């Protein structure tokens, strides 16, 4: 039970180099987030981890919730079952800026966290949504005002965010 050997960075944001998956088996949290498409496509990276230790029940109750919703917008989120890693997984879409959404999205995101006392999350829009990790972390600290447990897998990723952030004092 409970979360351990994360870096406090503010009253309320906590990082640790973990995986997601293995931080949710261990404190089975009230909430865990997905990096999510607009589609909750859950094909590789956080989502498709995040989905294979559910043995595929968070794709198919996702096709359920798509098939009456129509896709996400980027910058929202839906709350679905955390199935057997959380009792909530909250499913968010960061903007992709290869694709040339808005950077500013990233803050839309991030505000969804705010309607849950407690996440467990991975950094949003980084990886193959291409934004500036560093700049993730800073909006995610500027905008979430709920206890968020950042789980961030790459050890080269983690160090370059820890230490980035120490250095901006
Ligand atoms: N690091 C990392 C990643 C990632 C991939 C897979 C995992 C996992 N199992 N646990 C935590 N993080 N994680 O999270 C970010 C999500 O935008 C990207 O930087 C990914 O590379």
């Amino acid at each position: 039970n409970s979360f351990s050997g994360y870096l406090k960075l503010t009253d309320n944001v906590y990082i640790k180099n973990a995986d997601i998956v293995e931080e949710a088996k261990k404190v089975k949290p009230t909430v865990v987030v997905n990096a999510a498409n607009v589609y909750l496509k859950h094909g590789g990276g956080v989502a498709g981890a995040l989905n294979k230790a559910t043995n595929n029940a968070m794709q198919v109750e996702s096709d359920d919730y798509i098939a009456t919703n129509g896709p996400l917008k980027v910058g929202g989120s839906c709350v679905l079952s955390g199935h057997n890693l959380a009792k909530h997984c909250l499913h968010v879409v960061g903007p992709n800026v290869n694709k040339g959404e808005d950077i500013q999205l990233l803050k839309s995101a991030y505000e969804n966290f705010n309607q849950h006392e407690v996440l467990l999350a991975p950094l949003l829009s980084a990886g193959i949504f291409g934004a500036d990790p560093i700049h993730s972390l800073r909006v995610c600290v500027d905008t979430v005002r709920t206890n968020v447990y950042l789980a961030v897998f790459d050890k080269n990723l983690y160090d370059k965010l820890v230490s980035s952030f120490l250095e901006m004092k």
